[PDB]
């Protein structure tokens, strides 16, 4: 109940909400249809419109018009935003030259520089050049302030995950809203776009920028804007807050529109109708940026520019039914779209088998517009997997297609040209970035970066510390001309131990042979002195990594490579080396096939054996420095050490050998030489985070060698591709990737074709930043380097996406 007989004079848009059964006069209120009866008159004033015209210049204050044109509108703070060009002879904002804002120009009583967020519901990156002509308000921003030619969103790329993860620098996994619909199965209860359930705050975890900033003592203006309230108004209410007093008013605010998403669902992307709703909204950035002059807070403010997600073209016949596959169809329940995801229909049903579904899915149509997984087999970069709220079985679907349960959903629920949703690197799915202001940088492009550090850089533009998040705090410092975070390294917590020959042959019983039984103190003392670390210069280029947890772990050094070795997971953690582009590809002898060599370093007891491998007959098992790439057929006997070896289904050594065998030497020529560092990742619970042994849900049979879920690898070279990744000045330049380590291939539907016609496509899939393998392994890697640790922190956030311009 709500007692609306209250009133909103002097209310109008208050910053703290009153409480039940209260009317109310905030922002939100029309959404919970709480407003007291006189809010659409006192608050929603319409009158006269929204500029002012020569004949109402330095008129009689008349309280009922929307925006004033009066001689005193200024110091109330209530004039029209274009008041001063049409009664003073002022410009545009958009018409006056830009000039550097070296520093914040602010009133006197101005603690710091405001933050003002203006968020745009499906503004694709490639409007920016593509609608320039007709936004020249926020090409103006763009130009003559700090921007990224686009920025990455989180999967799915929807409305209010996007919005929530801008507001928290969270993945969906972590704060909760996994969809625009869900199903919670511990409340037994569903969010949804339309009604109530929504406005519960229990749906929302992490910390949003607005409670950090009012716990932190910096007043925050109320984020959300009822979507009958029309946009003008809330350009006006901002400006109002402005023009509060030093203790009342916001340090934060935000603005959003509903546009251009609303019509790029009915139009398509570049439908002709969208050129509208892109003059509008530069008309409202127009609105924002003369009010801020007119208050002389224009070289005072920090604004940023900012969308959720793109769009794409996506139509009705465009539609996969799972009718035409499941004859079981009525026994599940599907949330559909630009993704979907499949439980049960009734947890009563034992006869449901997630299984059997998935295989229902998989590779049946030669043009199958949608890949099933189950949850933890999605690509890591995602981060989609650890909520309770996210289905088991999800499907991914192409660009351009939707997924529906049955053809009846299609026409009984063509209407849209297009849609949101698909696989955040997807072009389309874009978004912008721009910054403008004192503590942006003037006329800089920065690189592509992901919405989830924003969290921290307006944190930082605040003067407020970050609840903890996913961002990578320090690594946006590029945007910001000062209030740059510093980062320290992380400490390590565990240092190596260093054997040497400790271990007669004799020792070992592992079951494992070799044909090496062959014979000089040239190559005697040679070989010491690379077992003691002397080509480690060459293989270990940017530092060991750093363990940042406690373990007990050894370094190995090789002519060829070099191993940080696990006592504990009897595996390496990592193993680095270089490939240089003139080195060259042998194949393993017949001799050495199945060779496994005793490591006269580690104890028998913290070494694999073979025999574990013969009387597993699902695992096999590979290496992490390949033999291929031996640099000399001495060497080649390095690679065959049991601390070399990694556990592997046959399956996944397809993958593995193309990548070792090919794809290294590819990279290498491309490159001019790659630095490539290895290893097995543990994530048994799909968090995202390094597991500990007791976590570890499968060994090879017989023994404690634990399987890893996936392999990684990070292969780095100089940005500078002319000089070789060996002798490099300057910048880095990295790609890497985390191979779900499976038993079968499924995943790609040609995988009975050669290798060369699958293998790079899927690992292209399942592409990743190095600060995902941080978290899945606990290293830190690039700890020496010539470089500056905010540059490092950037190159360690970087994703290569294998998309087109
Ligand atoms: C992205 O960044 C985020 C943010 O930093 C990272 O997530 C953090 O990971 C931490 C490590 O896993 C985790 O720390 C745990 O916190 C537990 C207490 O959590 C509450 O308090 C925080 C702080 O205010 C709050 O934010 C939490 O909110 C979560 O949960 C509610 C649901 O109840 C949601 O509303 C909210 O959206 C959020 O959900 C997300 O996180 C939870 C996990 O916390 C997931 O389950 C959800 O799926 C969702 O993703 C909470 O209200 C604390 O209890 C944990 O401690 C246990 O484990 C330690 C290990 O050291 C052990 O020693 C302790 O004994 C303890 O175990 C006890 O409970 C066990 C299970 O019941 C039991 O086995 C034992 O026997 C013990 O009884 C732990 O310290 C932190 O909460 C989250 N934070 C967030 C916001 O998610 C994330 O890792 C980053 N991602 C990547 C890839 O880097
Ligand atoms: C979603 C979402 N998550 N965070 N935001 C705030 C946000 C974040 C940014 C930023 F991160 F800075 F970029 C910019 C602009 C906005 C405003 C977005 C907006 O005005 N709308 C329209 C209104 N609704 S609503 O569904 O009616 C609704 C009402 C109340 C609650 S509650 N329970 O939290 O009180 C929840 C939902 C959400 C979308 N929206
Ligand atoms: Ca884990
Ligand atoms: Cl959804
Ligand atoms: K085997
Ligand atoms: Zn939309």
């Amino acid at each position: 109940w709500t007692a609306t007989s209250g009133s909103c004079k002097g209310r109008c848009f208050e910053l703290q909400e009153v409480g039940p059964p209260d009317c109310r006069c905030d922002n939100l209120c029309k959404s919970y249809s709480s407003c007291c009866h006189d809010f659409d008159e006192l608050c929603l004033k319409t009158a006269r419109g929204w500029e002012c015209t020569k004949d109402r210049c330095g008129e009689v204050r008349n309280e009922e018009n929307a925006c004033h044109c009066s001689e005193d509108c200024l110091s109330r703070g209530d004039c029209c935003t274009n008041y001063q060009v049409v009664c003073k002879g002022e410009s545009h904002w958009v018409d006056d030259d830009c000039e550097e804002i070296k520093v914040p120009e602010c009133p006197a009583g101005f603690v710091r520089p405001p933050l003002i967020i203006f968020s745009v519901d499906g503004f694709r990156a490639s409007y920016m050049k593509k609608g320039s002509k007709v936004m020249p308000n926020i090409e103006k921003l763009r130009s003559c302030g700090t921007h990224a030619p686009y920025m990455r969103p989180v999967y799915p790329t929807k409305t209010f995950p996007n919005l929530y993860t801008l507001a928290t620098g969270l993945y969906p996994e972590s704060h909760g809203i996994v969809g625009n619909s869900m199903y919670d199965p511990v409340f037994d209860a569903s969010f949804h776009l339309r009604g109530r359930e929504k406005f519960n705050h229990r749906w929302w975890g992490g910390q949003p920028l607005w409670i950090t900033a009012t716990k932190q003592g910096v007043r925050a203006g109320t984020f959300f804007w009822s979507v009958s309230i029309p946009h003008e108004r809330r350009i006006l209410t901002i400006l109002q807050w402005l023009s509060l007093p030093d203790n009342e008013r916001p340090s934060v605010y935000a603005f959003y529109s509903e546009q251009p998403d609303f019509s790029g669902h009915k139009y398509g992307p570049f439908g002709p109708e969208m050129t509208n709703p892109l003059r509008e909204i530069d008309k409202t950035v127009g609105q924002l940026m003369d009010g801020l002059k007119q208050l002389r807070l224009h070289r005072c403010v920090n604004v940023i520019f900012v969308g959720d997600h793109g769009m794409e073209d996506v139509t009705c016949d465009r539609t996969e039914f799972l009718s035409n596959y499941l004859t079981n169809v009525d026994d599940i329940t599907l949330v559909p779209g630009t993704l979907g995801r499949i439980r049960a229909k009734s947890i009563n049903n034992s006869k449901y088998d997630p299984k059997t579904i998935i295989a229902a899915l998989t590779c049946k149509k030669p043009d199958q517009h949608f890949k099933p997984y189950m949850k933890q087999h999605l690509p890591k970069r995602l981060h989609y997997a650890n909520n309770r709220r996210i289905e088991d079985i999800h499907l991914l679907v192409d660009r351009r297609w939707h997924v529906a349960r049955k053809p009846l959903d299609v026409y009984k629920k063509c209407f849209f040209q297009g849609d949101h949703g698909f696989d955040n690197k997807v072009n389309s799915m874009q978004t912008v970035f721009v910054g403008y202001g004192p503590t942006f940088k003037y006329r800089t492009k920065v690189p592509p970066f992901e919405n989830i550090e924003l969290y921290n850089v307006m944190c930082d533009l605040l003067g407020l510390k970050p609840a903890p998040n996913n961002g990578t705090h320090g690594s946006l410092n590029h945007l910001l001309r000062t209030n740059t975070f510093r980062p320290t390294m992380p400490d390590e917590v565990s240092r190596p131990n260093y054997p040497g020959i400790m271990y007669l042959q004799s020792e070992f019983d592992l079951g494992c042979t070799c044909d090496d039984k062959v014979e000089n103190k040239l190559e005697e003392l040679n070989k010491r002195l690379h077992t003691k670390g002397s080509t480690k210069e060459r293989h270990l280029l940017y530092g060991r990594p750093a363990v940042l947890y406690r373990t007990s772990y050894d370094i190995l050094y090789h002519t060829d490579f070099e191993s940080g070795y696990s006592e504990i997971f009897l595996m390496p953690l990592w193993t680095s080396y270089t490939i240089s582009k003139q080195a060259e590809v042998s194949s393993i002898p017949e001799h050495l096939t199945n060779c496994v060599r005793p490591d006269v370093r580690v104890s028998p007891g913290f070494s694999q054996n073979c025999l574990a491998y013969k009387n597993d007959k699902q695992m096999s098992y590979g290496f992490l420095f390949p033999p291929y790439l031996s640099s000399s057929p001495e060497a080649k006997y390095d690679a065959f050490l049991v601390t070399n070896m990694v556990p592997m289904y046959p399956a996944f050594k397809r993958v593995w050998a193309y990548f070792q065998r090919v794809l290294v030497k590819k990279y290498a020529s491309e490159r001019n030489g790659v630095n490539v560092i290895s290893g097995p990742i543990f994530d048994y619970n799909y968090d995202g985070l390094r597991d500990t042994e007791d976590e570890i849900k499968q060994y090879v049979e017989g023994s404690s060698i634990p399987v890893p879920t996936h392999y990684y690898s990070i292969i780095t070279s100089c940005l500078d591709f002319t000089q070789p990744a060996d002798k490099c000045d300057g910048p880095l330049s990295v790609s890497s990737f985390i191979l779900p380590h499976r038993p079968d291939n499924d995943e790609s539907c040609n995988s009975s074709e050669d290798e060369s016609k699958w293998v790079e496509e899927l690992m292209k899939m399942h592409t990743a930043r190095v600060r995902d393998i941080e978290h899945l392994t606990g290293l830190d890697f690039y700890r020496k380097t010539s470089r500056s640790y905010s540059e490092i922190l950037t190159l360690k956030t970087y994703l290569h996406t294998y998309e087109s311009e």
